[PDB]
DNA sequence: CCGACTGCGCATCAGC
DNA sequence: GCTGATGCGC
DNA sequence: GTCGG
């Protein structure tokens, strides 16, 4: 990019201090300046020039030139030398495997991939399927699978009601040329703020996923959120596509422009959207936007009837999609 | 310097 | 079974 | 780790 070098230096250390210290608090701190960093369009030349952006403080702005100047950062240096710090840091991209689990694992003898395998009836289920597809899951899916994927998801949903409306988000929505996951956003008329008529809408959907064998297995369910793991038909002769994460959020349909908002993120923007509305007095969920109180306690959901109408309560411009990747 | 940090669903366990 | 806390993930 | 009150 243009301050790869410091983002990458801060991501590195936001995944330390959350998966070994678990100091989520750091994490985010280190997150904020990462993103602003990766905002600011100008060459970083010293760290007192970065401390002036919010978010970069007098520890950060001390890495930043000290990476300047050498070209790395000793505290990370010796992060990466300490085997169980790396360890911890590694079993943690298995999805289920988090800070305090991949921690345990380590403090009793499970520091690789391979000795996970040795030991699956450790492993819940979710850890499992994580693990069994560790190496589709560190792959991206081109923006290409992605059209593929919409298409076949788009096209089940139709086939069981015609009034579901399926709509992508996440960084598809955002125009990336590639995706981590895939996450859809469901909407039904039958599924309200006010009233809910039939139940069951989401597993209807689920249930034809697996039919025709798109959703693959099944991570976390629930009657508003899906989970799992998909895959694209291949041909003959054709080695598989990876398997995907895919996630589905059942969401009232009056609720779409909030949970649309929140679904395409980026997660860093909804962050920062969201401490925004508390500045203006409101809080902001995938649901609603709603009014403080004097008090400081959320009163009635205010109409919201399109995305710019939660940008104009804040007082924010609209941003497109395309421009809420931070 | 101080609190205060965005918001929540599903899995899980502990305490009833 | 429940509520609440914690874990993990979006 | 940072910061606005
Ligand atoms: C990182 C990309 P990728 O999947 O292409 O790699 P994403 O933007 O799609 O993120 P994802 O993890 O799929 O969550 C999807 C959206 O869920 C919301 N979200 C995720 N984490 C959130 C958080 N901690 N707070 C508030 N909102 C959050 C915005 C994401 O775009
Ligand atoms: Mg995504
Ligand atoms: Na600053
Ligand atoms: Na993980
Ligand atoms: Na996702």
């Amino acid at each position: 990019t243009l301050n790869g070098g410091i983002t990458d230096m801060l991501t590195e250390l936001a995944n330390f201090e959350k998966n070994v210290s678990q100091a989520i608090h750091k994490y985010n701190a280190y997150r904020k300046a990462a993103s602003v960093i990766a905002k600011y369009p100008h060459k970083i030349k010293s760290g007192a020039e970065a401390k002036k952006l919010p978010g970069v403080g007098t520890k950060i702005a001390e890495k930043i030139d000290e990476f300047l100047a050498t070209g790395k950062l000793r505290k990370l240096e010796k992060i990466r030398q300490d085997d169980t710090s790396s360890s911890i840091n590694f079993l943690t991209r298995v999805s289920g495997i988090g800070p305090s689990a991949a921690r345990k694992f380590v403090d009793e003898g499970i520091k690789t991939l391979e000795d996970l395998r040795k030991n699956e009836d450790k492993l819940n289920h979710h850890q499992r399927i994580g693990l069994k597809y560790f190496g589709d899951f560190e792959k991206r899916i081109p923006r290409e699978e992605m059209l593929q994927m919409q298409d076949i998801v788009l096209n089940e949903v139709k086939k069981v009601d015609s009034e579901y409306i399926a709509t992508v988000c996440g960084s598809f929505r955002r125009g990336a040329e590639s995706s981590g996951d895939m996450d859809v956003l469901l909407t039904h008329p039958s599924f309200t703020s006010e009233s809910t008529k039939q139940p069951k809408l989401l597993h209807q959907v689920v249930e034809q996923l697996q039919k025709v064998h798109f959703i693959t297995d099944t991570l976390s369910k629930g009657e508003t959120k899906f989970m799992g793991v998909c895959q694209l038909p291949s041909k003959n002769d054709e080695k598989e596509y990876p398997h995907r994460r895919i996630d589905i959020r059942l969401i009232p349909k009056d609720q779409y422009y909030c949970g649309v908002l929140y679904f395409t993120g980026s997660d860093i923007f909804n962050k920062n959207m969201r401490a925004h509305a508390l500045e203006k007095g409101f809080t902001i969920n995938e649901y609603t936007i709603r009014p403080l109180g004097v008090t400081g306690v959320a009163g009635e959901p205010l109409p919201v009837d399109s995305e710019k109408d939660i940008f104009d309560y804040i007082q924010w411009k609209y941003r497109e999609p395309k421009d809420r990747s931070e």
